[PDB]
């Protein structure tokens, strides 16, 4: 069993992001979210799957989707910004198991990851601890 | 722009079901799901999506998703249980545009729906707002 | 240190309590409320404090708070009902020290305690761990 | 009726702050904390009452209650930092009404406020919207 707890820390007071889903892909026994301690705790039953948490900046039309996972006993995460509509979480967890350009970030197994969207604001992963079964990361909003 | 506002009732003390995961269907502009005043509120971009919230109980290994949607601007609702754990509210609720036997609950667009798990346990929807674009719902936990 | 979980079991769909305020008792070196997995987590600094909840039913101006805490090495609570604009969580916490007709029922160190108000709603507390320095209850609404 | 709407900024990943506490003064007919969209949401049943937030960074063993409130129809705001245990936000909301120091900042009527504990870390509020009855506000962890 593999837990990822997420502490989000929302930098800039332009613009606000509130949460507004999280998933659970179905390989390796599923997974849950739960809230602990004012954290993001991810569970997964094994090796090979991975849950996503969307964000959304009403204020700003802003929004992204920060993935989090174990690939072949390594964690990994991935940050999708720029969304459409139609690029819910439900979406963008899924699109990690068959979609190339999304494959790739998996199979990267990156222990921090960090993009801009089109406006210039940066979000990051940073996993604070790595290694074991009980991995821990900060989500920072820019 | 649809909103469903759910009010979880667990109406007997044995075992505990936790909220675990909320996704968003991608047709219609998407959605999100939002916590205001104690309840979980689902908001569409339209009629012809849907989002699920997936509860667990670890206590006694029981778990349900539930799907609140609007299909043909008449709001419908599922309950599915006795989930494998491969069958995350991810998967669930795509299984609603696609797979027959869960098209069919949708198209149904009903204002209350129940089933039980094989433990015997029963769970139900119930619109107590069924018309409009700020619907209102119980899911009660039997 | 000694922390009080408590699971939330709202029972009848007329009314809906959603939760308003959370406190802590100054003594034993204070205490903390967190939200873990779905459950109130009371921790406190050692025996003599307690903290309270505060939940509200604005559909059928219905409302209470729900004291827990340790006293002379021994869980409490108590439930206050039919509450005035003015006792508030902070107002009613407080009352427990000082207020004879509060503090004695804080004496009676009780592992359960159900109470009805004016319109004939039960609420109750059970403790299910009542023993040790990791308490555990069930808050029933009626 | 006032609501103060309330979003938390926790600017650096050094620390982590978590809520723990959240009161309600007693007069003006009292109030209520409610989590809406990601926010906190203080609603007040007249102008002279306020309400209280605690965070608590085990991590850097630092702490704060911000309050907030409305005083002779004005918003006001105060952080108190250098918290001692026995500081809880039960007891730092009750000293804005008796305590002449903590009187003045309340009559003070601020639109923003900051204080530095004593490892140097400061925290701020800023009302984004300072006039009318749904006001809003920015809680800032620096
Ligand atoms: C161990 C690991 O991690 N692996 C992985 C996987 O996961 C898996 O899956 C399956 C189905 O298919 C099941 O669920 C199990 O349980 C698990 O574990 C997957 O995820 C993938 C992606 O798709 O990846 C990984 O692997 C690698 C390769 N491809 C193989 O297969 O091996
Ligand atoms: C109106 C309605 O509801 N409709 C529906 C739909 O939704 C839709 O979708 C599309 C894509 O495909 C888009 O997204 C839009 O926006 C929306 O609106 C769908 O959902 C379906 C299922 O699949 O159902 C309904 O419809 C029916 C038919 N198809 C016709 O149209 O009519
Ligand atoms: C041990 C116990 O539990 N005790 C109690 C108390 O607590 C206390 O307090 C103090 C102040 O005063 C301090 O804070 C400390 O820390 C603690 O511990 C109290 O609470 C009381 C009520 O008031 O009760 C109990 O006790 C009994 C008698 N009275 C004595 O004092 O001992
Ligand atoms: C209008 C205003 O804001 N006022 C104020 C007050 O509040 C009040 O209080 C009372 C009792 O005492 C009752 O609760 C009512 O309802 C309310 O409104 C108070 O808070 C104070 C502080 O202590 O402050 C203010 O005022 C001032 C003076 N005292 C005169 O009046 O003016």
């Amino acid at each position: 069993t593999y837990t990822i707890s997420i502490r989000v820390y929302q930098t800039t007071p332009k613009g606000f992001f509130r949460p507004v889903e999280r998933t659970n892909w179905k390989y390796a026994n599923g997974g849950t979210w739960d809230e602990v301690r004012g954290e993001y705790v991810l569970t997964m039953g094994g090796s090979g799957t991975s849950g996503s948490l969307r964000f959304v900046s009403s204020d700003t039309d802003e929004s992204f989707v920060a993935t989090f996972g174990v690939h072949n006993y390594k964690r990994w995460c991935d940050i999708v910004t720029n969304l459409t509509n139609e690029q819910t979480a439900l979406v963008i967890n899924q699109e990690y198991y068959g979609v190339p350009i999304r494959d790739q970030a998996r199979e990267n197994q990156l222990t921090s990851y960090n993009v801009a969207n089109a406006k210039g604001r940066r979000f990051a992963i940073e996993y604070t601890v790595t290694e074991g079964d009980n991995l821990k990361a900060n989500l920072i909003i820019g």
